[PDB]
């Protein structure tokens, strides 16, 4: 009765309704898990974006580059469960890359400075957010952070792509904290879903190089995959994540599943 | 309501209560899903084995080297579970090298026709059962096979971990002709489990040296993953073969999940 | 003075003058070392081919299924090379998947005992022929075998990418031998060669179908290839295993280097 | 005569007479290289250490982190080697990771401030070479950087083998860049080496249980590499950058090549 019934789970990286993490929570809800969220600055558009999520969930602000708000969530998310109430999932769904960057844009010209914002929101945050959380997770528990895969370099993704490398690398040595709680840390690896960012970069936000390259990789994918890949549809991928926050996934840890269609397994 | 309510899943591989496949039959069943079972040559004993099956399933003769079981296979099921109905779900959860082989006993000296059966029963067998089952499968379907990592050499497993690297490409290739059935192929890559001839080989059977080899790898895993490894209990396999049975793992074939408690992301 | 300078190294796979191993051997010569050549079946035609090689070599027979060929290897080398002198150097450069097979034409049409025939000489042969000259192997010396990356799979080579797969896992294990006797072990991942055998696939030999995706996947490799692939010169390959053969990857075995262009690092 | 005879080579990371590129740079002049040598923060020392290299080699001061060096990196060099000269080489061999960072000391209480400058010292500064370097580099050239596998997790090393995932990624990267000059950029990923701040931290000056766990992998190397692996030698490393340095892996980019014995390729 519910994937994930009596879970109750954090989920950051929620922008826009076409987030990946909206439509993790909106599975996650579906299948009975309870929520709590994380937004991040805009916290009344996260709000009345939430809001058509199928149950309410309290939504507390987190900047992973803060320190502050991650000092302070456990101790947030504690009083948004309840006394007694711990985590039995945490859903790291953020990523930021300045343009720089990301296109464009020479790999060599984004100044370091960019690169590591970059790798702070997207890699270290993963550590971080575990770091804050784990404290608060019961034994069973599970982490879970968003990827691509970053093993072969590709257009456009640039510093992204190495900001994934590191967050891999990161999750591993997450797994291994994380372990202590008997709680597991896993990465979802999915191929290209047309988030608002993603469709605005296509459309050529980033230069048109970037943009076509972008949709060359799309296509690819979907070609690639034996199964096909839906750039426009998060739900596979949502569930994916759903089924590492189950305990369907037992014994997998410090690891990656790759919702990409089968994509990866592929070549051509 | 059961994580596989109302599907129909054909396992493969049963042959004592303590096979890897018990344990997916069983959950499974407990999951809701309707089983076929596949068993090879003993199939007296394989009835007496399953009838501990918390529910009844037809047993079906199959012998992957034969040729004939497998042309017959697809009809023979779809009697079992009846005209118009189709296959959800296949296990494959067959392995066998001759000793020669697997311990020992040099490398080197296992005989090619020895290797080759081997690798006919371990590895080409699940391209076999693909052909023969893809036929009688839903879109939506999961074929799943039993897989450890062998993307590093080992001692001991010698030629079987040759006939794993195998075993991981065909599915790969698997997942190419799957696909074009809305099915998924993918494998699983287990830690160690003691059943029954592993079991014998720590005991010795293949040798003094292989059994000790075989200890130390089993004391290596448990340390290495992050979340431990109980070789004795092989539910967290067979958990996770459901989830790839399961509609929650919809985005990912012609992959491998690694059931092994972290131990392979590790190293040290 | 020569990469090679004074190394006897063995190189079979010689069949045309268009071989890999053709230009293997002649790069060898070029760098100073002594060849013994094995040919496979033609001799006739082996022999008048490889007088074409900057210095001679003797030529040996060696069928790789035959038994009594690799019992006699080592015997037949050293009578070659004198008495009291030993390989420093071996080049397995041998492959073959019957059609059925490798195009065209099912993945699950392949008789196991074609693919088996295929396995025997593309992977299985790779242990046949360390097991046969290992013993007349120097410290320092080094064993080389012939790849493609089997890691992900591709159209057309269907069967022989999971002898690749095969062969990449017996490498490993060869490695673990090899080390025993102070030999490296290494496999050199090409990328596409207009062989003979390759050119006529592509003119379609092996159906219209399979021509069309190699030459697919020729252009994607170059494109992805971050210094491009020419796959009419063998000669980048040749040197790199030349460069395998020689002293100077002292601490690389069990492994695979990758001569395709750098392909398979870029995806796009 | 000579495997670099006439090459013009940079090699960063000299800081020590056991520094790792010590030995790239006394191999490299072994092999009629041409050097130029950079040196962070402490020349005089440096200086008096390269002393000692079978060859004179101008040092030139490089700070990573600085920007001004960079900038003025090429201009120096080509004033070092002569107007009309270019490099056919470059030597990476850069890493730093602040203690905090690497033992010790909880993955999770590296503060991102201590993690960026790690990443940007030992994974972005390879980019940072390449930028400054390409525009004086010759077509044939290679850029080589020290890694070592962090596909997997390992104690003590922590962020630091994030640092490496992170220039495993750029490397690719640099690839894509560098091809347009004709350069090739790979990586040699070592095994452990008793370099001196290797020594001090076996030695417990990262606390006495990092210390343990880099003694526990280091005997593991060894046992793991089918040709053994000897820690207190870094000649079979600097061997291999010389390789890759030279025109004998000419395909070969975007790529890492693993001079740590084997090991990697083993598990047990
Ligand atoms: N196509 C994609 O959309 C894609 C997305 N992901 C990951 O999915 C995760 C969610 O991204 P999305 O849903 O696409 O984009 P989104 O913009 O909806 O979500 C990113 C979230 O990060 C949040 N964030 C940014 N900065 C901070 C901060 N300082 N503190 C807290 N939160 C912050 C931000 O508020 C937003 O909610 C990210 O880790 C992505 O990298 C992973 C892979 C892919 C796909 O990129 C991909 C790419 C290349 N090859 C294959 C597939
Ligand atoms: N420890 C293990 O038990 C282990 C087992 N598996 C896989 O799990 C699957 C089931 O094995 P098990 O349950 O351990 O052993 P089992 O003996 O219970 O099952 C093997 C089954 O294969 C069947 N079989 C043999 N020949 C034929 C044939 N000709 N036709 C039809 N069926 C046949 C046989 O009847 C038996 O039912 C095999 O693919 C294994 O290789 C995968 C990984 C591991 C583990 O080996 C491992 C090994 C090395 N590193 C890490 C982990
Ligand atoms: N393009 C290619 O030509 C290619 C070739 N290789 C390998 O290079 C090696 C040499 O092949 P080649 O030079 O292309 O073809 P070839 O036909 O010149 O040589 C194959 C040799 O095998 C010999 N052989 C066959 N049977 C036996 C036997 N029973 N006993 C002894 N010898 C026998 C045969 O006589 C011939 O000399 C093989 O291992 C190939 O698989 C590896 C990779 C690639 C390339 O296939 C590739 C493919 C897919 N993606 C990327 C790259
Ligand atoms: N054992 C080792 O010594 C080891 C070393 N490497 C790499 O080899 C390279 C050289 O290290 P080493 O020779 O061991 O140590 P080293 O201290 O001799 O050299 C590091 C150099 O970096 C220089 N450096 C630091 N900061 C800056 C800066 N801001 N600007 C310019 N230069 C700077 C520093 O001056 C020094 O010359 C580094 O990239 C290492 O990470 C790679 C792998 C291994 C080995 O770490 C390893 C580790 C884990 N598993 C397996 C193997």
């Amino acid at each position: 009765t519910g994937l994930l019934d009596g879970k109750r789970i954090l989920v950051s990286g929620i922008i826009t309704d076409s987030s990946i993490a909206f439509h993790i929570a909106r599975v996650a809800q579906e299948q009975g898990a309870q929520l709590v969220l994380t937004g991040f600055d805009r916290l009344r558009l996260i709000q009345r974006i939430t809001d058509r999520l199928p149950a309410k969930a309290p939504l507390l602000e987190l900047d992973v580059q803060n320190e502050e708000h991650l000092a302070s969530l456990a101790g947030r998310v504690t009083e948004a469960i309840g006394a007694g109430n711990k985590l039995d999932g945490v859903v790291h769904s953020i990523g930021f890359m300045p343009q720089t960057g990301m296109g464009i844009n020479p790999f060599f010209d984004a100044p370091y400075a960019d690169v590591s914002k970059g790798i702070h929101i997207s890699a270290y945050s993963y550590a971080s957010m575990a770091k804050a959380l784990l404290p608060i997770m019961n034994p069973g528990g599970s982490i879970v952070g968003m990827d691509f895969d970053p093993s072969r370099a590709m257009p456009a993704y640039n510093w992204m792509t190495v900001a994934k490398s590191a967050l891999e690398s990161v999750n591993r040595f997450v797994a291994r904290e994380a372990g202590k709680y008997g709680v597991r840390s896993n990465l979802v690896a999915a191929g290209p879903i047309r988030t608002l960012a993603m469709s605005a970069i296509v459309g050529g936000a980033l230069g048109e190089e970037a943009g076509a390259q972008i949709q060359l990789l799309e296509e690819g994918w979907d070609q690639r995959a034996p199964i096909g890949w839906n750039m426009k549809d998060a739900t596979p991928v949502a569930k994916t994540v759903c089924a590492l926050l189950s305990d369907w996934l037992p014994a997998t840890t410090g690891d990656i599943i790759y919702a990409d269609g089968g994509a990866h397994t592929q070549l051509l």
